[PDB]
C-alpha cells in the first residue's frame, strides 16, 4: 500500500501486517520489492529504490506490561515495477519507493511513432533540462543531441543522436525527474547468515559418557561431551543443540519411558529445571562446573561450531524460585499449584510460570538468565513452546537482548496452529519449526515447500527429521532408505535442518504401537551410542549426512527458500523441485522417491523458463551423490532406485544474470 | 494488520492499501469484518468490533499541489479468526476498530462441563468460577449483580457438583455476562475508515440519451435539434422502464473551429451539429447550456421533470476544450503551448484541446470546483467523468474530496477503460462507480472470471455495466442478433448492481462503421439521433418490454443489490452459464441461468453448490422462475434447457437463506 500524490505508489512489497513488523533478511542475501506504479495518460512513469542502513538499533515489536538510490525495472505484469538490494551488515535496514514522471522517455516514444517540427524542438528543451542535472563531463551528448533536434533539415537527421543508446544510457543514470514523489519507509531486521543457513546437531551431553565394563551407561561430563564433537564437526554441522543443562528437579521425578515414578539412580527429564542444586544460571553437578562449560563452548568454537541452548521457562517443584518467587506461580484456592500441561501431553515433573501476576520481577528474571548463558559464549537459543507464554514477553525479551547482542538467535519451537506459527515468527522468532514431520505425501510435501517459499519474508523453517520427542511413523516403518529420503528433504528444502543424535543409527522401535515417542527415551535415561563401531560396520548414515551437508555448501541455491519451484514427474511416488541462487547463478534439481522399498521410474517435465532455458535447449546434469552426468532437456526419464540412491541432487546450469533477477520478482 | 499486546490481533479486513483509503459501503449495506485474534496456551480468546460515525467529514485521499457501538464478533470455522458486522443506516464517515481480550468465563466453562468427576476433584474448578463471578459482577449495575453472587455462593456451598454449577451455567447468568461480560488484558486495534454514500452509489439503473436527439423530424424527414423541453417529454418512457439515473452527454455549447462531421469526419459540412465533448464556443464554456437546447432555466425545468418522474440526472464532465471555448482565449497557462506557438489536439481528438493541470494547479482547480459546483447548484448529484486517468490522480482526490465535504450526495462515476492498476486506482482515490471490461467478456471463462473479480474487489470498487456505450458497439451485439441483446442486458443487470443501456440499444441497432470496428454507422456523436420507440414497440420489434422486466425483477430482489455474493455454479455447457447472489440483510436468493447462443437450444445438468445457497446436497426445494413465471421442484442435479427464441434465461427466485446461515455465507475467510 502507499502514498497518492502527483504520481501514485500501492500495493509495495515486502511489508508485513500494513507495517506493523519488519520483514526479515540475512546478510548477502538478494532482497526483491516490488511496487505498483502509475500516473495519467500515455506518459512514461519511473521509480527508485531508496535504501538505507540504521544500524544495530532492534525496535520493540509489541506492547510491555548514506542511502542508496536504486534502479527500479518495469516488469511484464502492467504498471508493476520492480527492484533489489543485498544488505551487506546485521541491523536494521529500510526502504522506500520514489515514483516519478519521467519526460525523456515519453517524447521518445511520442517521436518514434510520429516518425514533427514542434516535437523536435520541445525534446532539445528537454534534454537541455537533462544536461542541468548531469555532471560537467558528461553533458555534451545532451547538448549537441539538443542541437542537431534545434537544427534545419529532415526530421530523422534532426531526432537521431536525441533517439540513440549513448543518450538513453546516459539518462538511465542522471534522469531528468518530474514530480517525484515519496513512497512509505518499511523496515528489513537482517540478521547473520546463519540465521537463515545453518545445519543442527541435537545432542544430551549427560550421553557421552559411554559405559563401564559390565555395559552400564555411565553418566557424561562438559569433558566427554567436548570429546562427542569432532564427529559432529566432520559430518559438517555447524549448531550443536544442547536440552537443558541445568541441575534436574529430584521432587516428582519422571523415571523410564515417560513413568511418573522414578526409580534410584534415574536421571530424570533435563526439561525439569531446579533443585536444592541450582536452577537456570547453574550447571547440573554431575556434568561438572561453569569453567567445565566454558571449556565446552571454547573447544566447540576451535571445530567451527556454535552452541545453541535450550530456554525453558517452568519449574521442577524444588527449583530455587518455587520457594523464593509463590507469585510467579498460579496457585488454586487449596494452595496447590497445579502440574504444566499442553494437552494431550501431561508434564507432572514441572510447575508452569505466571507471567500475569508480578510482570516486572519475573521479566527482569528471565532476562537476567538469558543474558548470563550469552556472557558464557552461547548466541542461540532454542526456546520450548514460546505459544504457551504471553506474546508480549517474547517480544520484550528478544528485543532487550537483539539491542544489548544483534547477533543472539532464537528458534521457536511452536508446534501450533498457523497464525500463532508465524505470529511468533513476526514477533521476532528468527527461525520457527514446522509442520515437516507430518507432511509425508507427494501432495503435503508439495503444499509444505510452496508454503515456506510464500512466507519466506516472515519466517524461517528449520527442518528436523526427528526430535527427541518425535519418531513418525514413516520412520518407524520405511527402514534405513525412509532415513535418507527425510534428510534428503530436510537438507535440501530447508536452508536450516537438523538431525537429533541416534537418527544415523537408525534408531526406529516406538516406546508402543502407534505412538511417536521414541523406545527407551534419553529424555528419561542415559543412552551412550558408539557411532565409530557402526560406521566401521557400514551400518550409519553418518556418511550420506556428511555428504548432504557438503552439498549444501557448494550450492548457494540450497541458502534460498523463496526461489523454490516444483516440476511435474508423473509417478505419485516421485517428488521433483529446483532452486536457485540470485547472487551467483547456482541451480540445483532434486528428484526423489518417497517409496522406501521399490524402485519408481517416470517421466520428469522440466518447467525450462523457471530454469533460465528455452523448450527445446538440451544441456548437462552432474548428480551429487553419485557423481553420474547426462544430458537432459524438457522430457527426461527417471528411475530411483533406494537399494542404490533414493534421490538425485543435480548440479544444473548457471542461470544468467539478467534472468535469475526476473525469476526472483514477485508478482 | 493490526496490533501486538498481551492478545495480537492481525490481518484485518477490510482494510484498503494498509489504511491509505477508507473501504466503500452504503446505507443500509451489511458490512464484514474478520481478524485474527489470538494469545498463548488453551485459554478463550473474545473480541469485540468497535463502529463510530464521524459525520460527513470526507477525507482528503491525495497530496494537492502547493497553490460508540460494542459489536461482538463470533469465532469461526477458520481457527484463530473471528467474524463481525456492521450495517451503518446514514452518509458518511465510519471507522471500525476490532478489540481483543481474554475471556476466563469461556475458559471456566469449558473445563467444568468436560469434568462434569466428583466434588473431590471438581472443587478447585468451581471455587476458581466464584472469583470469576465476582471479577464479572464489579462490571454490572449494582441492582443487576444478585444473579452473580448467588451462583458464586452456591459454587462455595457443599455437596454434589451438578447442584453447585446449576446457576453459575444459568441462561440466566450467561446472558448477564453477554451484556457486561468479564474481558482480560483488553487490546485494542486500529481504527480503519469505511465511506458510507446513500444507496443510489451501488444500486442504480442508467440510461442514456442525448438531448438534441429527442426532437424528432420536420415534414420533409429531417431531424430536428431538441431541446431541454422535448428531451423532458422523452423521459416518461425512459422512467417506465426502471431507469432511475438519466445519463446526458456534455450539454454546453459546441466548438466551431475543427468541428467534426458525421462518421467521424475531420471537417464538417454546414449544418453539422459536431461532437457534444467538443465543449465551448464564443456562446459560452462549461458553465453554459448550449444556446440550441435553451437556456438555464430550461435546463432547470428539465431536472424539475426528471425528479418528478423519479430519475435523476447526471451529466457527463469531460475537462477539456474546442479551440474556441472562452478557456483557450483567456487561460494559455491552462494548455500545452508548443514552440510555435500552437497547442497540439488531445490523444485522436482533432476538435479539442486538453488541459495542463501543472502550469497553474490553483487557477484550473478552482475553476474546476466553480464549474462542478455551478451544476450541483442546478441540481445535478451525478457527474460521469470522461477518461478520468488522462488528468493528474491527485486532482480528482482533492475536487471529489472538495465536493463530498459540502455535498456528501455527490457520486462520481469513472469513465477510465485502461490497465486494472488505474482503473482500481482511481476507485481507491474516490470514484463512487467504475465502468469495466465487461462488454470485451463474452465467453463463459471470461464472464465467470469477470464476475468473481467483480466480487472481489467489492471493498474498493463499485461496477456499473453498461451493454453498450456511444463509443462500444461490441462484435457479439453486430453478429448475434436480438437474441444477443437479450442475453447481455439479462448478464449487465443481474452481475451489475448497476448498469446501463444506451438508447437505440432496445431498437437492436447492430450496424458499425465498418467491418472490425466497435463504432456505430451514423453515430449520434456526429448527428441528430431521433428514434420512434413508440412504433417500433407497437411493430413488436422492441426490447423496451424486456428492459423493463430485468428493472422490475431488480427492484423485487435485493440480492441483485449486492456485489460480494456472488457464486458460480457448474453446469455441463459451454454455452450455458450459471450463478446465485443472495442479500445478507433479507435472506432474499437468486439464480440466474443464462445462455451464451442466441442461436440454438441449449441444455445440461446444472450441479448446484448446495451449501452456498444455505441447504445440504440431499436437500429438495422448490424454484419460481422471473422470466416465464413456472415453477420447478430443484436438488443438488438439475436438468436446463434455454431456446433464445422463447427465452435466453431463467432468472430463478431461490429459497430465502436463514439469517445465521447468511451471515456466515458473508464471511471474508
Ligand atoms: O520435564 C518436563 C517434560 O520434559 C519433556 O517435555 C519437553 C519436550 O521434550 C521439549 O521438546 C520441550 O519443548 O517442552 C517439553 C516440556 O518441557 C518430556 O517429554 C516430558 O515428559 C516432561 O514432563
Ligand atoms: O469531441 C471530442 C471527441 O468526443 C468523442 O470522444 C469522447 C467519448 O465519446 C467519450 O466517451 C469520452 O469519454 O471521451 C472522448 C473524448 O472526450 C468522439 O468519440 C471523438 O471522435 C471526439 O474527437
Ligand atoms: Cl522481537
Ligand atoms: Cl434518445
Ligand atoms: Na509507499
Ligand atoms: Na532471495
Ligand atoms: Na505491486
Ligand atoms: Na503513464
Ligand atoms: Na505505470
Ligand atoms: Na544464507
Ligand atoms: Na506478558
Ligand atoms: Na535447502
Ligand atoms: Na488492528
Ligand atoms: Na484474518
Ligand atoms: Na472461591
Ligand atoms: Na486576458
Ligand atoms: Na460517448
Ligand atoms: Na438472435
Ligand atoms: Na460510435
Ligand atoms: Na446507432
Ligand atoms: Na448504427
Ligand atoms: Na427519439
Ligand atoms: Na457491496
Amino acid at each position: 500500500g502507499s502514498v497518492a500524490g502527483r504520481i501514485v505508489i500501492d500495493d509495495v512489497q515486502p511489508v508485513v501486517s500494513n507495517g506493523r513488523y519488519p520483514a526479515k533478511a540475512v546478510v548477502g542475501e538478494v532482497v526483491p520489492v516490488a511496487a505498483t506504479v502509475w500516473r495519467e495518460g500515455h506518459d512514461a512513469v519511473a521509480a527508485t529504490l531508496v535504501v538505507r542502513y540504521h544500524g544495530t538499533t532492534y525496535p520493540d515489536l509489541a506492547d510491555p506490561p548514506k542511502p542508496q538510490r536504486l534502479p527500479m525495472s518495469p516488469g511484464h505484469t502492467p504498471d508493476v515495477f520492480h527492484g533489489h538490494f543485498t544488505p551487506d551488515r546485521v541491523g536494521l535496514w529500510t526502504y522506500r519507493v520514489d515514483g516519478w514522471g519521467d519526460p525523456i522517455a515519453s517524447w521518445r516514444h511520442n517521436v518514434t511513432a510520429k516518425l514533427l517540427n514542434n516535437d523536435l524542438l520541445v525534446g532539445a528543451r528537454l534534454l537541455e533540462r537533462a544536461a542541468t542535472g548531469v555532471p560537467r563531463e558528461l553533458r555534451e551528448a545532451l547538448l549537441e543531441a539538443a542541437a542537431a533536434l534545434r537544427a534545419p533539415g529532415d526530421p530523422f537527421t534532426r531526432a537521431g543522436a536525441a533517439l540513440s543508446a549513448e543518450v538513453s544510457d546516459l539518462l538511465a543514470e542522471y534522469p531528468l525527474r518530474e514530480f517525484v514523489t515519496r513512497g512509505e519507509q518499511y523496515g528489513v531486521w537482517v540478521d547473520r547468515p546463519e540465521a537463515r543457513f545453518s545445519s543442527w546437531y541435537e545432542m544430551f551431553p549427560r550421553s557421552t559418557g559411554g559405559w563401564d565394563a559390565e555395559g552400564r551407561p555411565v553418566h557424561g561430563t562438559f569433558a566427554t561431551a567436548a570429546e562427542a564433537l569432532p564427529r559432529i564437526a566432520r559430518m559438517g554441522f555447524d549448531v550443536v543443540y544442547l536440552p537443558p543443562i541445568h541441575p534436574i528437579g529430584k521432587v516428582h521425578r519422571k523415571g523410564r519411558n515417560n513413568s511418573v515414578t522414578a526409580a534410584p539412580g534415574d536421571v530424570g527429564s533435563p526439561w525439569a529445571i531446579g533443585s536444592d542444586e541450582g536452577g537456570h544460571d547453574a550447571v547440573h553437578p554431575q556434568l561438572g562446573t561453569i569453567e567445565d562449560f566454558d571449556e565446552f563452548v571454547a573447544s566447540a568454537r576451535d571445530l567451527g561450531l556454535e552452541v545453541a541452548l535450550d530456554l525453558a521457562l517452568q519449574c521442577a517443584p524444588d527449583h530455587p524460585w518455587a520457594r523464593e518467587h509463590p507469585e510467579w506461580f498460579t496457585v488454586l484456592p487449596d494452595g496447590s499449584i497445579a502440574y504444566a500441561e499442553n494437552p494431550p501431553k501431561k508434564y507432572q515433573d514441572i510447575y508452569p510460570l505466571n507471567f500475569d501476576n508480578d510482570p516486572a520481577g519475573i521479566y527482569q528474571e528471565v532476562l537476567r538468565v538469558v543474558r548470563f548463558w550469552i556472557s558464557h559464549g552461547v548466541n542461540i537459543f532454542r526456546v520450548d513452546n514460546p505459544h504457551t507464554k504471553p506474546p508480549n514477553f517474547w517480544a520484550w525479551l528478544i528485543g532487550q537482548i537483539k539491542n544489548e547482542n544483534p547477533d543472539v538467535l532464537f528458534l521457536s519451537e511452536a508446534f501450533t496452529r498457523p497464525a500463532r506459527l508465524y505470529g511468533l515468527a513476526k514477533l521476532g522468532f528468527t527461525q520457527s519449526y514446522t509442520y515437516f514431520t507430518w507432511r509425508t505425501s507427494k501432495w503435503e510435501l508439495t503444499e509444505f515447500g510452496q508454503e515456506i517459499a510464500a512466507k519466506a519474508d516472515i519466517a524461517r523453517p528449520n527442518l528436523f527429521v526427528n526430535t527427541p520427542d518425535i519418531l513418525h511413523e514413516s520412520l518407524q516403518h520405511g527402514g534405513p532408505g525412509m532415513f535418507a529420503i527425510r534428510a534428503v528433504l530436510a537438507a535440501t528444502m530447508g536452508p536450516a535442518w537438523g538431525v537429533y543424535s541416534g537418527y544415523e543409527l537408525f534408531e526406529n522401535q516406538p516406546v508402543r504401537p502407534g505412538s511417536e515417542e521414541y523406545l527407551n527415551s534419553e529424555k528419561y535415561e542415559l543412552r551412550p551410542r558408539d557411532f565409530e563401531s557402526a560406521l566401521a560396520r557400514g551400518e550409519s548414515l553418518e556418511p550420506f549426512l556428511t555428504r548432504l551437508n557438503e552439498i549444501r555448501r557448494l550450492h548457494p541455491a540450497l541458502r534460498e527458500l523463496r526461489t523454490i519451484r516444483f516440476h511435474h514427474v508423473d509417478n505419485d511416488a516421485l517428488l521433483a523441485y529446483s532452486k536457485f541462487d540470485p547472487g551467483t547463478g547456482d541451480t540445483v534439481l532434486v528428484v526423489v522417491t518417497l517409496n522406501p522399498f521399490g524402485a519408481e521410474e517416470a517421466t520428469l517435465w522440466l518447467d525450462m523458463p523457471e530454469l533460465g532455458m528455452e523448450p527445446y535447449d538440451r544441456f548437462w546434469v552432474r548428480d551429487e551423490i553419485t557423481g553420474e552426468e547426462y544430458q537432459w532437456g524438457q522430457a527426461n526419464y527417471v528411475r530411483l532406485d533406494p537399494a542404490k540412491a533414493v534421490a538425485h541432487v543435480l548440479n544444473m546450469p548457471l542461470i544468467p544474470a539478467d534472468k535469475r533477477l526476473q525469476l526472483l520478482r514477485r508478482e
